[PDB]
């Protein structure tokens, strides 16, 4: 079997990326924030308190005649950006871009946090990191590519994110017109439960490439790029007026700029983040300060090749026996 469903941005800025998805029997359609670095289907449902939804789309699993309570089951996560949600489990039918399981563990929200209430445009989230790091308790649930791993013609997914405009998330199967040249595969750890690699390098705009190897995630629910503070510091310092600034959280920038590209190794492979993808517009409504896409990650305590650089590839998820990741340029 295959999968192909598209992928839209919630905004004008590329925040975040939904995904339409069937939950249910008649089918529910929630749009879900597919997330590479974490392993929880979670959604807004019947069950979440009532002030804590704010024009999301809920699961009513009292509406589906194939929910079944996962008797005892809770859950309960924090994201690195310190936002949370928590709640009990149902297993259900769920169906993404045509690709079908059953049984799923779809963890119904009771409480969310107040960014997520915020956000009416995302339903939920669908994770896609291994499953050792799904939250449910006492039994551990898996992913919804763990579940459908073993019927997918070959065992991947590809994330293929636009910049300003719609994407691709396809399970199983590699569209080979979807990319340019070739796609380069590199090594993956599972150890602590993400799609970890190691890049080879980096470059500012024209500059030449520096060697040096990066470890770090490719999680598609992180908007922006986190790399460590020598090369952020390398990148901004080619922008002129750009700073970090404490109060606003980051490197900011003259909305006035045009800003270089920056470039990361795959293997002896490049890839190459135009500048316009670097842009977040002001930090406030009406500011001609702008807020960078690529950040530092000193304090996280780990490198997120985020939205901002994946969207700039052809993105390969590759599940085998010894899961790797393949990028091409596009």
């Amino acid at each position: 079997s295959t999968g192909s469903a598209t992928t839209t941005p919630i905004d004008s800025l590329d925040d975040a990326y939904i995904t339409p998805v069937q939950i249910g029997t008649p089918a529910q359609t929630l749009n879900l924030d597919f997330d590479t670095g974490s392993s929880d289907l979670w959604v807004f449902s019947s069950e979440t308190t009532a002030s804590e939804v704010d024009g999301q789309t809920i699961y009513t699993p009292s509406k589906s005649t194939t929910a079944k309570l996962l008797s005892g089951a809770t859950w309960s996560i924090s994201y690195g950006d310190g936002s949370s949600s928590s709640g009990d489990v149902y297993t259900d039918t769920v169906s993404v871009g045509g690709l079908t399981v059953t049984g799923q563990a779809v963890e119904s929200a009771k409480k969310v946090s107040s960014s997520f209430t915020e956000d009416s445009t995302i339903d939920g989230l669908l994770g896609l990191a291994f499953s050792t790091l799904n939250t449910v308790s006492p039994t551990q649930q898996k992913t919804f590519f763990d579940n459908a791993k073993a019927s997918l013609d070959s065992p991947v997914f590809t994330a293929d994110l636009g910049y300003h405009a719609p994407g691709t998330y396809n399970f199983g199967f590699i569209d080979t017109t979807a990319y340019t040249g070739s796609i380069t595969y590199t090594a993956v750890s599972t150890k602590q439960g993400f799609w970890e690699w190691t890049s080879t390098g980096y470059a500012v705009g024209s500059g030449t490439f520096k060697s040096t190897s990066i470890d770090g995630i490719a999680d598609t629910g992180t908007t922006l790029l986190y790399l460590p503070a020598t090369v952020v510091s390398a990148y901004w310092a080619q922008v002129s007026g750009a700073k970090s600034s404490s109060s606003v959280g980051g490197y900011v920038f003259p909305c006035s700029a045009t800003l270089p590209s920056f470039t990361f190794g795959v293997g002896s492979a490049r890839i190459v983040i135009p500048g316009d993808y670097i842009d977040f517009g002001p930090i406030s409504t009406g500011s001609s300060s702008c807020f960078g896409g690529i950040q530092s990650s000193a304090g996280i305590g780990i490198n997120i090749f985020g939205d901002v650089a994946l969207k700039a590839a052809f993105v390969v998820f590759n599940g085998a026996t010894t899961p790797t990741l393949g990028f091409a340029s596009k």
